[PDB]
């Protein structure tokens, strides 16, 4: 289930990181509207790059930490807040959060793994419904 897959992907979390941020990438390429020195990259350039593999790293352990605090795939409010209130997310609208989401889903749902990929959705709405409820548009 939903725990059981945050041990699966920290893991190998480097791995499942890069992988689910080019599945998201890919899937909608206007995304690179936010990341303008990721344009005009093919996927093995852009992993042997030095802040694709350290953001996407460190995106991906947050979005862990977050995953494990959630009580029944709901986020914490603080967790939220924090979300909202990080300069770097300042571009940012819940239809970013939404996008990233239903690629990680499709993702796991492509992969050979039992991976709760219903969970992950449920947990991707309530993201981005506590996101609204903490003041990102
Ligand atoms: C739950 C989902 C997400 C988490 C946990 C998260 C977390 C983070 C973290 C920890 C950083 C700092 C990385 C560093 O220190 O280098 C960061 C930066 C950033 N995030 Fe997010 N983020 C999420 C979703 C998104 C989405 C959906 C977008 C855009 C579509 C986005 C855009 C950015 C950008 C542009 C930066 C700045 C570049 C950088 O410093 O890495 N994030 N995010
Ligand atoms: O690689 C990144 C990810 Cl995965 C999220 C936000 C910013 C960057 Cl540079």
């Amino acid at each position: 289930g939903f725990k059981q897959d945050i041990a699966t992907l920290r893991g190998d979390l480097r791995t499942y990181a890069q992988d689910i941020f080019l599945a998201f990438l890919n899937k909608y390429p206007d995304e690179k509207r936010n990341f303008k020195n990721y344009v005009g990259k093919s996927d093995q350039e852009l992993k042997s790059m030095a802040k694709f593999g350290d953001h996407t790293e460190k995106v991906f352990n947050l979005m862990m930490e977050v995953a494990d605090r959630a009580t029944d795939c709901v986020p914490l409010a603080s967790d939220a807040s924090t979300l909202v209130q990080m300069k770097q997310h300042s571009g940012l609208t819940t239809g970013n959060f939404e996008k990233l989401f239903v690629a990680l889903v499709e993702y796991m749902r492509a992969s050979g793994q039992s991976f709760d990929s219903q969970s992950w959705d449920r947990f991707g709405k309530n993201l981005v419904s506590a996101l609204s409820s903490a003041g990102m548009k």
